[PDB]
């Protein structure tokens, strides 16, 4: 196929694209011809390009598996990135409508999008920057800290309830059918300023949705309707940037499917046919870096044993408080988590790094590193938390089942490292080491409900024996631990008789606490291995009553054990604690 050129300096419109001597100057003539590509077509903009006012929509169109299309950058990349930058005008702008009830969310409206991807399969976009900005907003992360008076730092907010909804990207299925084979690699999308509030717009860095195509307005069309489905599938979003956005980071998968996912919910799992059919597959969240979304960092919806896995989140739930969330209306969503799934079944969340969930403080209800909301089978896996204003993990509500939660790290993580209100039951939490400072305890204070511990290592960092509570609340037959290391406490669980009490944490491991308090500048996951692996701090030392001393353990959800935290064998009676130690 062809391969069109375009340069913000040179080009000229009236030119040809075609040769790299011969580029377009704006994205003008490439909407004109995005959906005339073109499986193996490609255009590509040169680094150094800053396109303003601008803008790239590209609908109902496809490669395939032997080319895809291709949006991407070319030649020299020590230029920057090409930025698209939209600032959202009105030709950015298009009307979003999942022809649905999807809940007490805003689910249609105009909304500003810089790279919107509607039914376009067999695509990959590359190496570009992405804004949204609103000149009038300026609230950025790096800078942000909790002041007396709401934007008194020089900084400004539109806490509009009716302000318009924002896209970095947004990809759209709204024909009836697959959008398949999607890829997101590189871009740094930032400064997107959209709504405050709203959940399931196209708001945010990144969200990929489904729509009905048609309204459901009889029989003829809920036949229609149950067979032919947008959806995803072999969506790949990968080492990406997204910062300083509202409201979400990245999600993908709400879909108006949901009408039928969600029809019956009782007991909670969620059948493999139905999620497979309505919902989206081959989801892969890889290597990102989220920080300073306005909300939740990122989330999987609807999704069929989707895989998050390298990615960091960073410092979100920014506008999620009193002093900027003031319009909630009939709403609410005055609540956010970092890296979780939502209704979906299966999921694994592995190797990710999750650091400093906000305002907990200042009025969101939530606040956790990891979030095992509604749906089924729930997999978190070798992931490090610190320092989130409330918790390492929540298990939400009834519909929130046969989680496994294992050989992770959670460090100096806040109000408790594990929230369990009223959660329904199968969840297993075991193999884990959670580091418990004074700002902290073992669960927080509205637990109430089920969870398995066994063979983790509960650190008690503070300065005393503690006494703990261990058990609040019986709902689905409680917490049960059993097989439990506890260190420096001055307890146990009524409930643990095979116990293995320790005194101090340096006779156990090498040096805990020490793991990171900050993503790393870059917003890659830091080494695990070799000169500048972070987390050694956590192996056990020579003679640590952790080595050999974990009951083989039956995973309640049928998951087999694999690896530790560091991803080394664990083979045999297995080490107490994430870590096994060479
Ligand atoms: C059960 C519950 O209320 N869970 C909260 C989550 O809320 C749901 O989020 C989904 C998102 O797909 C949707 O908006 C649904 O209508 C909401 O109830 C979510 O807010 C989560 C992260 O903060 O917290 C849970 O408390
Ligand atoms: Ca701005
Ligand atoms: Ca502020």
């Amino acid at each position: 196929g062809t391969t069109y050129y375009v340069s913000s300096a040179h080009g000229d419109d009236a030119n040809a694209g075609t040769s790299e001597n011969a580029p377009w100057k704006s994205l003008t003539k490439v909407n004109d011809i995005a959906s005339d590509l073109g499986p193996g077509d490609s255009v590509l903009l040169e680094y150094g390009s800053e396109f303003n006012d601008q803008y790239l929509h590209i609908k109902d169109t496809a490669g395939n598996a032997d080319a895809p299309i291709t949006i991407s950058a070319y030649g020299d990349a020590d230029e920057g990135k090409p930025v698209i930058a939209s600032n959202g005008v009105k030709g950015s702008q298009w009307e979003q409508d999942y022809r649905a009830n999807v809940g007490n969310h805003k689910n249609k409206g105009t909304v500003s999008t810089t790279l919107l991807l509607k039914d376009v399969s067999y695509i990959t976009v590359s190496n570009l920057e992405i804004t949204n900005d609103d000149a009038d907003v300026y609230d950025p992360i790096d800078t942000w800290k909790w002041t007396d008076t709401p934007d008194s730092d020089g900084t400004k907010l539109d806490r509009s309830a009716s302000r318009m909804d924002r896209t970095g990207v947004a990809g759209i299925a709204e024909n009836g059918a697959t959008m398949s084979n999607v890829t997101l690699d590189n871009l740094y999308i930032h400064d997107v300023d959209g709504n405050i509030y709203n959940k399931h717009m196209a708001n945010g860095g990144i969200y990929f949705m489904a729509h009905y195509p048609m309204e459901n307005t009889s029989a003829e069309t809920d036949v229609w309707l149950r067979e032919h489905v947008s959806r995803f599938d072999h969506v790949t979003i990968r080492n990406s940037t997204v910062k300083d956005v509202d409201r979400w980071g990245i999600a993908v998968g709400y879909t108006a499917y949901l009408n039928y996912i969600d029809a019956n919910y009782g007991d909670g799992s969620i059948d493999d046919a139905l999620i497979a059919k309505y919902g989206s597959t081959n989801v892969r969240i890889e290597n990102n870096y989220v920080k300073g979304a306005g909300g939740d960092a990122i989330t999987l919806m609807y999704c069929d044993r989707p895989v998050i896995e390298h990615n960091v989140g960073d410092s979100v739930s920014k506008h999620i408080n009193t002093q900027d969330y003031t319009q909630p209306g009939s709403y609410g969503g005055r609540v956010a988590a970092g890296i979780w799934p939502w209704r979906c079944k299966d999921p694994v969340f592995q190797y990710n790094e999750m650091y400093n969930n906000l305002n907990a403080e200042h009025g969101n209800g939530d606040g956790q590193a990891w979030d095992a909301d509604y749906g089924d089978g729930t997999l978190y896996q070798y992931n490090y938390s610190y320092g989130n204003s409330f918790a390492s993990l929540m298990i939400c509500n009834w519909y929130a089942v046969n989680t496994t939660f294992r050989y992770n790290i959670s460090q100096n993580d806040r109000q408790g490292v594990f929230d369990l209100p009223s959660n329904g039951p199968g969840n297993h939490i075991y193999n884990n080491t959670v580091y418990v400072d004074a700002d902290s305890q073992v669960l927080t204070k509205r637990s109430n409900s089920q969870s398995l511990f066994e063979n983790n290592i509960f650190i008690n960092a503070t300065n005393t024996k503690k006494t703990e509570t261990w058990n609040r609340g019986s709902q689905n037959g409680g917490q049960t631990y059993d097989n439990n290391m506890y260190v420096n406490y001055a307890n146990k669980p009524t409930s643990d008789a095979n116990a293995i009490e320790a005194d101090d944490v340096s006779a156990v491991l090498a040096g805990a606490g020490s793991a990171p308090t900050s993503a790393l500048k870059s917003g890659a996951e830091h080494a695990r291995t070799g000169e500048k692996a972070a987390f050694d701090g956590y192996r056990p030392v020579a003679g640590s009553k952790a080595i050999n001393a974990g009951k083989v353990v039956s995973d309640l959800n049928d998951y087999a054990v694999e690896n530790d935290f560091l991803g080394n064998a664990v083979k045999g009676r297995p080490d107490l604690g994430a870590v096994e130690a060479a």
